[PDB]
């Protein structure tokens, strides 16, 4: 039985010699450690691939099971339940809690009482063998995915001892547990200085060197509209002005902005502190905070002293609002707006811009959990959305959330059918007074309503903090919009742990742009989308991306079925290029504004310069010689040219207007050495290379295309060879290779994904022969092909594995 | 190669078949917190036979430390050094346990601050292979005792994979973490309810109630937990005009407020010399304001008086409903009616004590016994297994006066102040001493006859005198096992001497009366049952010393038996049958019965009827009865007693096994018994030997038990065989598919050997070679009959009673003197395993 033997090598490999190469992803045993193999990762996958499991965890957290609630759902569907034991000791776990594990229709879930229980294991039961987790993990974000925890995966047959003393210890303190209902919860219910970090550190770099450069006017943008206010207090920690004013377009978000700023400065409350509201006139203070309404209405700006603050800050929805208040002439003007779909006003000078995935890293942002969701018409949409929302369920302890709709028809509708049996729902659009949209937004944030309702008060507006929920039921327009919407939920707020996005998906033709938005990818590969989407979660913090199986799919097909290299997606890019810097830019500003990678501009134009002609030979082989690095022997060498064998190597891969011309070269060899570092340091693994950028004397390069649905994986450590088709299983064709990899040459072995094409092939490392009972021969119809076992010398990462797997 | 032999098989019953067998013991191990089986047994356990150990655990107390504290000494004394490490991830892993890893001399203890660091990694690695333990256990005595836990031990080989991944993952971040160093410790700077014990108790005073009797004592042999008992007694009738009588004065204001917390009524008094409450008809004198002056004359002489043991006496004269009496004594008084007896393991039980952790550590070697040399060396170990609380608020018990009042004079001049209190001492100066500890103005109060000291807050109780009695080593471990604020914990340091008299230190832990030298030497090896936190620890040097003066020492002589009758007969006030010795837990009626035929020839040995006739029923009847070994016998003899009923109408009426009847019959087997009858005596005394039988066997077989001693007579007896046999029996003999097979287990050439938890060598008798008459049987009858019964003795224990284990069978191509590998139905637990490998 091959199940016996691949347990054997298995757990020959994780217990006994760690160099033999198995042949079994059955129990190599691996220990699961929160460093890029986070341990949420493998209990997605023992989930997606069992019959039934039984968790015996004896801390759940809210946001961790979140973590694991689109995956429980999809298993719901394919009829799988499960089993979860928890206890009270310590009251740590709450009824709100609670509450959401009695919504997993298929998981079972009791409460025991034995004292101190602190039981930490996770058992999936297979349809051949079994997996266990034991370890320090419990069912919390923290444990799942940012700690120092130790767990082991130890997989086994059914007829284990380790198994049945496990599952004989569970259904013990099972058949004595109280299983979990409403009733059972009533029960329940009854009975110093602050040091910017990474990106803001870097952030004060770039506004230091526009001071040190002598500018004043500057400007900051942050894609989510969040993350602002700190990073100008820090800024304005260094400064130290005599007199400092800040402008803002929204009255709640000034005071927080103004008490947020009292913890980054350490002077007296009264003396330096004053807002400028309707009801305060703080004119004296060294510090002053004012809506610009206030600063315009009457002059009240007039009685200021011009050039008297040293240190202004507006946000740039706040011009053309008073475009009259700009006159003071301050020492540093800063504005800060969200990003624009359309600054001209501050001169060209972008400081920083705060993009999602940075942020993230930082911790300025409040955890999310996204969720994409299957399926305007109202009857059917509104409880299907009703019965979706209420599942993945909100991060706090009431329900405050905006809703983003496709049409403002819709969104009228909507909220008064929410309205019935229960829900808040009350709709804001573009047509509604300024009056009615603050009433309400006040009816929100009080918890007068749950739901607002918008389409397009999104930019600059209805920015509230206590929100725990955003839904999404239109059309991703463009990832900057999706961003954006994204950021109204991200302000971090007493109220929420975090804040769950629910995105329902539909038969929209642009969902790749959902996978575009939250990863920070501009180069369009549609396979670096298709691995981030699949599974590549060690990247973030505590926050997670889940997809239903359905809706992955939805994505799937549409970023298929369209096109990434469309010449009007082209143009549209160029054009915001130009708006960011007010130029005909260079290549570069299409990677520090993060827009378009030029590897993406070359695939549909051979040059950048022809691409414009719409509306040579030098720039295309100079761009392709140079736009990847490839170890710098000629980034170096033909700089030396410009003004060993790898060496003599670059040399003769080079031989086989005109000032413009050397501008131009400028660009290219410039991103040249960017695109070098930020991707091949100074041959790397796990990487992508194409055959041009790599059996010879001291090479033997393997090239596959996985296609399983033919070579395939074995294990971590194994796979199969096929040689072509028609070879003699003897003499040249197999003799040399069979003496390559039993001795002298080493062999490189690079897979690609079957919808991958030529420039994207992984690089797995190297590999040998099993060198015993390899061989093979063909089929009665076919051409003698030979099968063989290579193994491979460093083993493949999870993440890579199960991307290629399928 | 035989390693891997045996690794594979391992590997292959944990992970592939539970159902075969293996060799070795490296079969991975599920570690929860049983109350047969416990974490820190196997932590303990991989501890002592590894070469290096390193743990990456992220919370350590103070009190679990302890555990690891006497066998990491050890370890340090061998050579074996090890590594910790250690994060303060939630702020609190205190300063002072920081200190006690400082005490740690053969551990390199080291600190990262890596985000969240939860992870509980302890990694044994022995010179051929290596163990790893991982799951949700700290390094706290509640994680390795008591909560409900999930670990998995994991033996493996040098080259695993497993280990190269948490041996990396080790390395990578000791390298990244801070060494702990005392710089770096002193740099940091952050900022009613009634027991189940309760119903024993009041039911036994509800008994009396019941009855006329207006007297009852009971005993407390720790003297603790006598406050929450009394007041719950005096709830429940409440005679509306009582009076608490103590010796203490320290004690009064306790015990006032603990009664007035279980009644829930209004304040209105206690008179404790120039007091003035003396009404509300609740009061809580001492005998010395009563005593002085003669105070007893204020109110009438007629309702629940309740004492001391020390409590003048012409104050004991007038009548009331209810007088009662609390002691720690080895009354003579109260119609000699005993309530309730609390001893240790009982009220341990309860969680009325407060733990404790013993320490059994080796006098030093070489005034008469207090030189500069044993006083450092005092020191040096009083510091190792240190306080429990912050402060060091602990008592010394040496064996003489002058001792105590030296050792405190040379203590002191070290830095520790300590103040000696002798009984020669005046009574004022004891309370001025007394307050000095409990202000914590001095750290130890030295003693020889004073255990005046009852100060809760003790956090140490050192011993430096041999242990005189078992009485009083209880009574002097009382002093620490009342509760307080400062302490967790009582770490006790008993200073094992060359004194003949340390075989008392097991019996009067363990509590066992039946004076088994195998039951306490068990004791000694593993106590994985003792439910709570408390644990119990000797040095290796100290241990040898324990079972020297167990193997020296007789615990039979006919002085202790006579004694231990004038014990029970002054406890009783009459003269005690054998259910009294039980029913005050004096030695087991079964050592009466190893030196002297049976009772009645005890009793008149040391001051009859039918004399010969009765002594033989007597002898036999203790045979029969006395060890309680299948009920069906003792009941059978009682139907013939009173049915007396038609031959085997009567033996059929029984089965509402019928083998099992006959066999009861046999025994009784093989018209005077009438005549015995007849006598008075002779039916007195069988009244008390069937009631020996019931209790003995009711508790200890009838709740063939697995892992017991059992008798080669005794398994004869329970299958209902022609024979009774014991001679019969050797190492091997087999009946109709029986075949219980007797070791005596001693390995240290070809001997019987455990290979493993279910597999051992079995050898004949006397080189019976190759297939002769009945090996040949054996393997037929093994494969075709007998299920295989065995039982292991060891090499120390002499009664014939052997420790039962399952059954077994011949493994089949193990047939290669003959020796055979047999597989045993059940795995033997740790417990029995570990002492039976000693």
């Amino acid at each position: 039985s091959r199940l016996l033997n691949d347990f054997n090598q298995s757990l020959h490999k994780g217990f006994i010699d760690k160099h033999i190469s198995h042949k079994g992803n059955y129990t190599p045993k691996l220990l699961v450690n929160n460093k890029n193999e986070k341990v949420l990762s493998t209990i997605i996958d023992e989930l997606q691939k069992c019959e039934t499991f039984y968790f015996s965890v004896a801390f759940i957290t809210e946001s961790g099971l979140a973590s694991l609630k689109a995956q429980l759902l999809d298993l719901s569907n394919k009829g799988v339940k499960g089993k979860i034991l928890t206890s009270n000791y310590l009251g740590f776990n709450s009824p709100k809690m609670y509450g959401e594990l009695l919504k997993l229709k298929n998981v079972e879930v009791r409460l025991t009482d034995i004292a101190g229980f602190h039981a930490k294991g996770y058992i999936f039961e297979h349809k051949d063998y079994s997996s266990m987790v034991i370890g320090s993990s419990n069912l919390t974000s923290n444990a799942l995915k940012v700690n120092y925890e130790h767990n082991v995966l130890l997989s086994t047959m059914k007829n284990g001892d380790l198994v049945d003393s496990v599952k004989s210890e569970f259904d013990l303190l099972w058949q004595k547990s109280t299983p979990l209902t409403e009733q059972w919860i009533n029960s329940y219910k009854e009975s110093v200085e602050i040091v910017p970090n990474l990106m803001q550190a870097e952030a004060l770099r770039s506004l230091k060197a526009i001071r040190d450069k002598a500018k004043d006017k500057a400007l900051i943008i942050s894609a989510t509209g969040t993350g602002k206010t700190i990073l100008c207090a820090l800024d304005v920690r260094e400064v130290n002005p005599n007199k400092f004013l800040f402008i803002v377009h929204n009255e709640g978000i000034l005071n927080r902005a103004k008490e947020e700023f009292k913890k980054v400065l350490p002077i007296k409350n009264d003396s330096d502190f004053g807002l400028l509201t309707g009801k305060h006139r703080d004119v004296d203070a060294k510090y002053l905070f004012a809506t610009i309404q206030t600063l315009s209405r009457d002059d009240n700006f007039k009685q200021f002293d011009e050039n008297e603050f040293d240190y202004i800050v507006f946000d740039e929805a706040h011009r053309s609002y008073q475009r009259v208040f700009n006159y003071f002439k301050p020492k540093f003007m800063l504005g800060m707006t969200a990003t624009p779909e359309r600054f001209e006003l501050f001169d060209y000078n972008i400081a920083y811009e705060i993009r999602l995935q940075a942020a993230l890293e930082s911790d300025i942002l409040c955890p999310f959990h996204y969720f994409g969701v299957t399926d305007l018409t109202s009857d059917e949409r509104v409880n299907y959305i009703i019965q979706k929302t209420d599942y993945y369920g909100y991060s706090g302890e009431i329900l405050q959330g905006l809703i983003f709709v496709s049409s403002k028809k819709e969104a009228y509708d909507l909220a008064d059918k929410l309205s019935s049996k229960g829900i808040k729902s009350v709709a804001l659009t573009g047509d509604d007074s300024v009056n009615y949209r603050q009433i309400v937004i006040e009816k929100l944030k009080e918890g007068k309503i749950n739901y607002i309702i918008t389409v397009d008060l999104f930019n600059e507006g209805i920015d509230i903090p206590e929100v725990n929920q955003v839904v999404m039921l239109r059309p991703t327009e463009s990832s900057i919009i999706f961003i954006q919407q994204l950021g109204r939920g991200l302000r971090k707020s007493s109220n929420k742990e975090y804040v769950t996005v629910i995105d329902f998906i539909g038969n929209y033709k642009t969902n790749y742009l959902i996978p575009i938005a939250l990863s920070g990818d501009q180069s369009q590969n549609k396979d670096n989308y298709k691995k981030f989407l699949t599974n590549n979660d060690s990247i973030n913090g505590v926050s997670t991306i889940n997809f239903e199986e359905v809706a992955k799919k939805q994505i799937y097909n549409s970023l298929d079925a369209v096109s990434l290299n469309q010449n009007k997606l082209i143009l549209k890019a160029y054009e915001e290029v130009e708006n960011r810097l007010g130029h005909m830019p260079l290549l570069m500003d299409f990677i520090q504004q993060h827009s378009i990678d030029p590897s993406v501009i070359f695939s549909k134009f051979s040059n950048y310069y022809e691409f414009l002609v719409r509306y040579s030979k030098n720039l295309v082989f100079f761009s392709r010689q140079i736009a990847p690095g490839l170890k710098r022997i000629d980034s170096l060498v033909l700089e030396e040219l410009l003004k060993i064998d790898t060496s003599l190597r670059i040399l003769d891969f080079s031989f086989y207007s005109n000032q413009t011309f050397n501008m131009f070269l400028e660009d290219l060899i410039e991103l040249s050495k960017y695109n070098n570092e930020k991707y091949q340091k100074g041959l790397i693994l796990y990487n992508k290379y194409s055959r041009e950028d790599f059996i010879k004397s001291q090479e033997m390069p393997i090239f596959i295309t996985y296609d399983k649905h033919e070579d395939e994986f074995l294990s971590q450590d194994e796979l199969k060879w096929f040689t072509k088709s028609n070879r003699t299983l003897e003499s040249k064709e197999v003799q040399k290779i069979l003496s390559h990899r039993a001795k002298g040459i080493k062999m490189y072995i690079f897979v690609q994904k079957k919808d991958d094409d030529g420039i994207y092939f992984y690089y797995l490392g190297t590999a040998g022969y099993i060198e015993g009972s390899e061989k093979q021969d063909k089929m009665p119809n076919g051409s003698n092909v030979v099968t063989m076992d290579l193994a491979l010398d460093k083993a493949v990462r999870d993440d890579i594995y199960r991307y290629l797997t399928n």
